[PDB]
């Protein structure tokens, strides 16, 4: 029952040349790593090395032109970095950004390989920049390449094309890129919980609503759980898992679970406005560990309170290592009941576990 951990300080080099306080900070990953040492988790893990994804591995999900554009930024002067970055929704670029995005993906590929070949049972990937907003053909929302989507395809490339991969995306934002990549795919089940606010919260698209269930043979394999009008936390996330995430995931019977684990829904996050606790994230991790024979890979996405993300992600690793889960409690906010029931009705036709 070995737990793997991948972290490489080099991923700190991606930075914002124009705003030292921009929340997607280099030290997001170093602080999470430090907390693993401070709590004596690091020495309990098997250290998986980082590596660069290849351009051909990026082609598992991304266009040749998109790869070339981000690749070219390694050599741009600040004026061109500014202008290129501004062509996307919510992107800053430095000369190190391409290499950091390659390291984040390659790290996750090595973690998936270690799990699927039985070298470790589960793993955590402390990586930046994030991935879940990146589309096949564009960067978006701090993300250059879709690390989680690429890891699902990489996992399939080294196993079989029909490998059943579950992606649970608990970042406070909808993973538009991940949804779109797998929207017509019945081999990758995408489940997102996210603040939505009737389309008003980033990334500001009705694609994140509950009635988007997938397309074609993918119908039923895209599960959006959108929150509106409330400061959601442990009660609402635990109820979403109990009524939705776990029954669906158990019926799907994945062979590999990837977590797009942003910690921006955490209590204390300056952007998310939510109040999930570190014990709440530990609960969610422990629930997912009952799937896929425990084959869970936790991939950092967003999360901007350094203290909050460090404690939260460390608690997830504690669960992966087999430590006893914390006990949690307790009325939901009323709009969360509405949201959950809206998803249930959208997905009851496709999942017998919901009937
Ligand atoms: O975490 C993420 N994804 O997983 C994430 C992705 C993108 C952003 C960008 N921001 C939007 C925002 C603000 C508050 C809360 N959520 C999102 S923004 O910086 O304000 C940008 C908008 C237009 C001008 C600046 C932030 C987080
Ligand atoms: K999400
Ligand atoms: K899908
Ligand atoms: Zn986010």
């Amino acid at each position: 029952p070995i737990t793997g951990l991948v972290y490489d300080q080099r991923m700190m080099l991606h930075h914002n040349m124009w705003d030292s306080h921009h929340p997607e900070l280099p030290q997001r990953i170093s602080r999470i790593f430090s907390r693993h040492e401070e709590l004596r988790l690091l020495s309990r893990c098997h250290r998986i090395p980082a590596r660069l994804a290849t351009e051909e591995e990026l082609a598992l999900c991304h266009s040749s032109k998109h790869i070339s554009i981000i690749k070219s930024s390694e050599h741009m002067k600040p004026r061109d970095l500014n202008r290129l970055g501004d062509e996307y929704n919510s992107i800053f670029i430095s000369n190190e950004s391409y290499t950091c995005a390659l390291l984040a993906a390659g790290s996750c590929f090595n973690s998936a390989q270690a799990i699927l070949t039985g070298q470790v049972r589960n793993a955590v990937a402390i990586v930046r920049p994030p991935g879940h907003h990146a589309e096949k053909d564009t960067a978006c929302g701090f993300c250059f390449f879709n690390t989680a989507a690429l890891t699902a395809r990489y996992a399939q490339s080294i196993t079989r094309e029909s490998l059943r991969v579950l992606i649970v995306d608990w970042d406070v934002h909808h993973g538009n890129g991940t949804q779109h990549i797998f929207e017509e795919d019945d081999s990758v089940l995408y489940i997102s919980l996210h603040r939505y606010e009737d389309g008003a919260f980033f990334p500001n698209s009705e694609d994140a609503n509950y009635d988007k269930v997938g397309l074609g043979k993918g119908r039923g394999y895209n599960v959006n759980i959108p929150w509106n009008g409330g400061k959601m936390g442990d009660p609402e996330y635990m109820a979403a898992f109990h009524h939705l995430v776990m029954p669906i995931a158990r019926e799907f019977a994945p062979e590999l679970v990837l977590v797009s684990a942003g910690f921006d829904a955490a209590r204390g996050d300056p952007l998310g406005g939510f109040q999930v606790t570190p014990e709440g994230y530990a609960h969610l991790t422990h629930q997912l560990m009952s799937l896929a024979a425990g084959r869970v890979l936790i991939i950092l996405e967003g999360g901007y309170n350094l203290t909050s993300i460090s404690e939260s992600m460390s608690m997830c690793t504690s669960m992966l290592l087999g430590d006893s889960p914390p006990s949690l409690d307790t009325p939901l906010k009323t709009s969360a009941t509405v949201s959950i029931n809206n998803v249930l009705r959208a997905h009851a036709p496709f999942w017998s576990s919901l009937r």
